[PDB]
């Protein structure tokens, strides 16, 4: 139409997306409805996943994160600093009325050279919650990690640890739910990284996906310290991508095809040196190659 277009058109669901409706000085006041351990007792670290009830008032969509104040204040007798967590449930919610809010929370524990326990503030804080308890939230927060308007899009998701959230939430709008004006038809490949088979996060729920969706969804875990490839490496999230180097390479340069990446930083530095051996293979610089991606949002990076 003949009508003002000034503004840059995403290839992102920016439509309706709305950031910073609470902050800091006026949270909004939810209230835990579970909270469940989700990893084995013999794991690593401990994650938790906690569902918030939000009266609808957050209008959150897939891939954004909300703030969470933890109560108590610090040596001032001032409010603890915000700290912000993907979400992990879809728009919808994980119980389907549009009203809640989950996340995903590994609780924070560490021994220092001294041998005292330290223990992170807020993610001790959530992992703790009763159903019942009040929970001061912020936000949404984030537009790098929207989904592609594109419903037959590739969509890559290279994840670590927690950095699964926002993918949960992709997922279960893509193949759980039943949306007039969205029927995902691409093909979602997700690659999850952790330590342990007892840190393999929602695994269930992927399987039922694989089973509904069988060539539209593929899944592949990196388990570290119980995996290794013919080479004897430890598997790690780069090391199950190189099975499918030839692919994943083939893929990225297909103007319909997404890479998402979230999790522990540093999960980067492994998978750039992968993308150097095979950008150098067609006379290719990486780097250059995946600024040209950034700028065209097929290369989302979101770590922590
Ligand atoms: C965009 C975004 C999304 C996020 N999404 C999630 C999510 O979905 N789930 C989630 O669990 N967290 C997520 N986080 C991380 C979260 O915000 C906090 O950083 C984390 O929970 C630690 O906060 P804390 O208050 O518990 O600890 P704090 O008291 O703040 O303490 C952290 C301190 O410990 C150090 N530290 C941090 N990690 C470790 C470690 N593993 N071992 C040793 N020392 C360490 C830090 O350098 C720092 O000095 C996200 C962060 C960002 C920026």
């Amino acid at each position: 139409p003949a009508t003002a277009k000034a503004k840059k058109e995403s290839k992102k669901q920016e439509e309706g997306v709305v950031t910073n409706l609470y902050k800091p000085k006026e949270p909004y006041v939810g209230r835990c409805l579970l909270n469940t351990k989700i990893t084995g007792d013999d794991a690593p670290g401990e994650t938790w996943h906690m569902v918030f009830s939000t009266e609808g008032k957050i209008p959150y969509r897939e891939g954004q994160s909300i703030g969470v104040i933890a109560d108590g204040v610090d040596k001032n007798g001032k409010p603890h600093k915000v700290r912000l967590y993907s979400i992990a449930s879809s728009a919808i919610g994980d119980f389907g009325d549009s009203k809640t809010v989950s996340l995903c929370v590994k609780r924070l524990i560490y021994t220092n050279d001294a041998g005292e326990i330290v223990k992170g503030v807020c993610s001790n804080f959530l992992c703790d919650l009763q159903p019942g308890d009040n929970v001061q939230i912020t936000g949404p927060v984030g537009k790098e990690m929207l989904m592609p308007k594109d419903p037959n899009a590739t969509i890559i998701m290279l994840a670590t640890g927690t950095g699964i959230a926002p993918f949960r939430s992709f997922l279960w709008k893509m193949f759980f739910e039943k949306h007039d004006d969205y029927k995902f038809n691409g093909l979602g490949w997700l690659f999850l990284g952790v330590p342990t088979s007892s840190s393999l996060l929602y695994k269930e729920e992927f399987g039922k996906m694989k089973e509904r969706a069988p060539e539209n969804f593929r899944v592949d875990y990196a388990v570290s310290r119980e995996q290794t490839n013919a080479a004897g490496e430890r598997m790690y999230i780069q090391t199950r991508m190189a099975e499918y180097k030839e692919e994943l390479w083939e893929l990225l340069k297909k103007d319909n095809t997404y890479v998402y990446m979230c999790g522990l930083k540093g999960m980067e530095k492994g998978i750039d040196d992968i993308m150097v051996s095979l950008a150098e293979k067609d006379g290719i610089d990486w780097f250059d190659y995946k600024k040209q991606l950034k700028r065209g949002d097929q290369w989302n990076v979101e770590v922590y």
